């Protein structure tokens, strides 16, 4: 198995992956046509499915039945990441029957996924794929972690995904073994809590990616704790997690762009998020809806044929 | 406490500081200055105990006192010698007998109780209920702002 | 330096001034004409701009240079309140200059400014005087605390500035330095909040002036709150700001108006307002914009001269 597999579906996940194209091989994209291939892909992995040249509901039955392929190109891995806009009709579904499919291998992994804006489509594909992943969690049994980025009005796709890939980068940091006293087991422990924690619900968890303690400390009922220090002078066991494990990283690592990274898993903040979606969309869509068409422009007088022709 | 008014709480305090005025008028039976000082500065002539932020506990009853965790250093008023009894295990206990001419003289029984294994609940309360309400405040989250960089902004930023 | 500084700006600030008159030394106006100028203004401070007899643009590069020659006129004060229209042309610029100086200070102040609803340049005006103070409250990293007041439909100006001045009151009694308990560096850490919490974000804020603790628990997200009591056993230390204080008012104070007084900041709540605005006017303008104008009423045929003219 490779270290790390990454895994990029959709227009957004085509357009995170081209900030990280040095990673080569260990990069897999993903969609349903070429609107968002770009020539710097060529160092990557690009498979774009058959017969699917915005709709969820349209778009799965077409996918589904190539997911098996879609797995055979994606090697073992001792751990995933996963990256796609919750907002859109492709990435929302080839996104969350992948990461189905890495539940099935049992398998360590998070996902970076972007909360659209724009439009009440966006907006109903965000609830819907959120809701995918619960049910997702709930009929594997695994908790499905996710870093979720909101594209906050007035805020270039360009520095949302700029912020997405450095993410991925401390996640790519965090996963690439070379730090004293962290194992393999436990970051799948970390990730896969509820395997040894079976009295705890598996369902959509957060994934929170701080730089200082107090930022970590004060993510809210925190569940799930990965610590990463270069000084080891500064660790401090804070915060309640139910687990708790500490890295120490190497000043010769040169991808260590960090002193500390603390990456904290909860789950009692989706609920607020998509609040925020649901309120801002309703009040967007009373805006809209409270509307008043004028009447008919043609009366029954009116000879009118089959084809509607009015001669 | 929610909901106390600092009328009540500041009521309080002014009678139990008039208890400890009480305990150290030099007016009782077999209590000396030195009885206090050794009381309160336990350290002193206990070296083996650590010096560190105590908590005095002021109660009117022998199982009130016998409640406190841990006791460290005591000291017991008793306005009837009868009733005095030797409880609890307190590194340090001393007793005066108080005066019935004394008409400071506000309670039967007064014993004044040092221990320090009771801060950090305390501190631990403070810090989760604050976490709490911290919490429901924190949980925000700002709108996108109302000006596009295609605004001429000046350095005062006056937008004309 | 004395207990408060009252300064006013434009012609609505000159009309609210005129409600004031009786405190006298402590007001001080501007303007850039005297169209707003009435006999009781002699009790007060009035400076007019020179060289200045709507257009915000057009008025900022006349009156910039002279506001140090207006700051000389403004006495050092302990606290200072700010007053102007948002929706016009001068007090929404010399207002904010001010202000923009107050903040050099490093002065504890308040502002009560007007949405101004009459028209699109009303409307266009109101935008960009808020963007402006959000831009100082950025650029001087210090909250810009307003107490904000619509034109709401129907309701006279004298209505309006009748409600400014006796809110006005309400903060020259706040800020009088004799309540039990209240110290000039109490109110100072009230109003100027991101001093001491570091952690929180400089930006414009609403000031809300309410007389029951009911109203006042109804401020969503409150960050700073300041309480009077003329009865003391009335004090309860309700909802979750991130910074408290009480006062107690005196009986004998003939400046006690009401039995208690809250002043709660926040700024989760100037949003809406913004968009109440922007609704309006868009409907207003589509109801205008919709236009179709007619054909020219001369063709390529007439014989017109430079001059334009047709003979
Ligand atoms: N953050 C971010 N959001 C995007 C980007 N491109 C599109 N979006 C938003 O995400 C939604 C879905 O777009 P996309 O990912 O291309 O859809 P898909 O190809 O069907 O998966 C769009 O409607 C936009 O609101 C991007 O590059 N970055
Ligand atoms: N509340 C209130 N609003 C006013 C008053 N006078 C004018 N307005 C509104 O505020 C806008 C700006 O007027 P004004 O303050 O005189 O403009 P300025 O002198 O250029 O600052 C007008 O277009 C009106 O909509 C007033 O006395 N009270
Ligand atoms: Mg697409
Ligand atoms: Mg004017």
């Amino acid at each position: 198995p490779v270290k790390v597999c990454l895994i990029f579906a959709g227009g957004t996940g085509m357009n995170v992956a081209t900030k990280l194209v040095d990673l080569g091989e260990a990069v897999h994209c993903f969609d349903t046509c070429d609107k968002n291939v770009v020539d710097v892909h060529r160092s990557v992995n690009v498979t774009l499915t058959k017969g699917t040249r915005g709709n969820r509901k349209v778009i799965l039955p077409l996918v589904r039945p190539q997911i098996p392929a879609l797995m055979d190109t994606i090697p073992e891995a001792d751990f995933y990441i996963v990256c796609y806009s919750l907002g859109g009709g492709s990435g929302s579904v080839l996104g969350p029957l992948i990461t189905g499919q890495l539940a099935d291998r049992k398998a360590s992994f998070v996902s970076f996924v972007v909360g659209a804006m724009e439009s009440t489509d966006n907006l109903g594909n965000d609830i819907d794929t959120m809701k995918t992943l619960e049910a997702i969690a709930v009929n594997k049994h695994l908790p499905i972690v996710v870093n979720y980025v909101p594209n906050t009005q007035g805020r270039s796709y360009e520095s949302i995904n700029d912020e997405i890939a450095e993410k991925i980068r401390k996640v790519v940091l965090l996963v690439n073994q070379n730090h004293g006293r962290l194992d393999v087991h436990d970051v799948a422990n970390w990730v896969r809590f509820t395997d040894k924690h079976n009295y705890l619900i598996p369902q959509v968890c957060e994934l929170h990616i701080e730089t200082t303690r107090k930022d970590a400390e004060n993510v809210p009922e925190a569940i799930s704790q990965l610590s990463l220090y270069l000084d080891p002078s500064k660790e401090v066991a804070f915060g309640t997690p139910i687990y708790r494990k500490v890295g120490i990283m190497k000043v010769d690592d040169l991808d260590v762009t960090d002193d500390q990274i603390h990456f904290v898993i909860n789950s009692v903040g989706v609920v607020e998020i998509m609040k925020t979606i649901t309120d801002s969309k309703l009040e967007m869509t009373r805006q809209q809806s409270k509307f008043t068409q004028r009447n008919p422009i043609i009366d029954a007088d009116d000879n009118v044929d089959e084809d509607g022709m009015v001669v």
